[PDB]
């Protein structure tokens, strides 16, 4: 009989709901909901989760809720980031969802992220042979190693796209020597994940972003991205057309780049052409699916244990 399962994804800038029909094996997504609460917001600053954006977290959820309730969905796996446990009254804001929507959220670690996003591609993409996940997002690239639907090792490098930018790049766009160091840096950081690996695949925004660029989709259709190749000769081809771009631009010249991810792109797309360049691979397949849907895929294992 068909089932209905759901995930939950808590970060600091959206709460994210997607539900998932399984009917033979297949999981279909039947609803997706994003809202924007900002709980970030002033964390950094003040240690602590405003209560505006708290409570309106928790009516987000509450509308969640009802949808899971009315939709009768059997299985529900609420996570949120390491970014929430930062905050020092994430425990009592956890606490309070528990008690006024009737959910559980775990806070969850990027290796753990990386877990779940594993699943969705061993699922949505069956890569081959020895694999790694590169998954680019939220602050993060995790390395997830694995074979068929078994990890074996993740690896979580801190090398966020936002922080890189403002590190290296203080020229928009970067110089040609603020880029050399920009790549220095990732030298020295991927060299400690590099393995001999099969299949390489790339997640996340960025890439899933390069991938309709280079193949010409507009708009964003996940049908005709995911499972895209795309080569390192064609990632080095998109790192420098959008070196010579300055922020502001580039939105404008390739409608699929988002106006707030414009700046930062170009340290998303060098850390996809470092990792080909030190895992010594020439192409990586790019996937649509990531933590999410890794969650319903979780639920799907779940079901069908013993
Ligand atoms: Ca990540
Ligand atoms: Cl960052
Ligand atoms: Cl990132
Ligand atoms: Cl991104």
């Amino acid at each position: 009989p068909i089932m209905r399962v759901a995930s939950i994804d808590i970060g600091s800038y959206s709460v994210r709901l997607t539900i998932a029909q399984i009917k033979d094996g297949k999981l279909s997504i039947i609803l997706e909901r994003g809202r924007i609460t900002s709980l970030g917001t002033k964390v950094k600053e003040t240690g602590r989760l405003q209560e505006d954006r708290i409570e309106e977290t928790i009516q987000v959820l509450k509308e969640y809720k009802k949808l899971i309730d009315e939709f009768k969905v059997e299985r529900v796996k609420a996570v949120a980031t390491e970014a929430i446990r930062r905050a020092k009254n994430a425990e009592e804001f956890l606490e309070r969802v528990k008690r006024e929507v009737g959910l559980v959220v775990e806070v969850i670690t990027p290796e753990q992220e990386g877990r779940y996003a594993y699943l969705a591609v061993a699922y949505s993409l069956k890569p081959e042979g020895e694999v790694c996940v590169v998954d680019q997002g939220g602050g993060s690239t995790e390395y997830v190693f694995g074979k068929g639907y078994k990890v074996r090792e993740v690896i979580s490098l801190p090398i966020g796209i936002v922080n890189l930018t403002e590190t290296f790049f203080k020229q928009d766009p970067p110089t040609e020597e603020e880029v050399k160091r920009f790549f220095e840096f990732l030298e020295k950081e991927l060299s400690k994940v590099k393995k001999p690996v099969d299949t390489i695949v790339g997640l996340g925004g960025t890439i899933t972003t390069l991938a309709a660029l280079e193949y010409n989709v507009y708009p964003y259709d996940p049908q005709k991205v995911h499972g895209k190749v795309l080569t390192y000769g064609q990632i080095k081809k998109w790192f420098d057309t959008f070196k010579e771009i300055p922020s502001e631009e580039r939105s404008k010249r390739f409608r699929q780049v988002e106006d707030r991810r414009a700046k930062v792109i170009l340290a998303g797309i060098g850390i996809f052409l470092k990792t080909l360049e030190i895992f010594e691979k020439d192409c990586l397949i790019v996937s649509d699916w990531g933590l999410r849907e890794g969650v319903l895929v979780s639920e799907v294992l779940k079901e069908n244990h013993s």
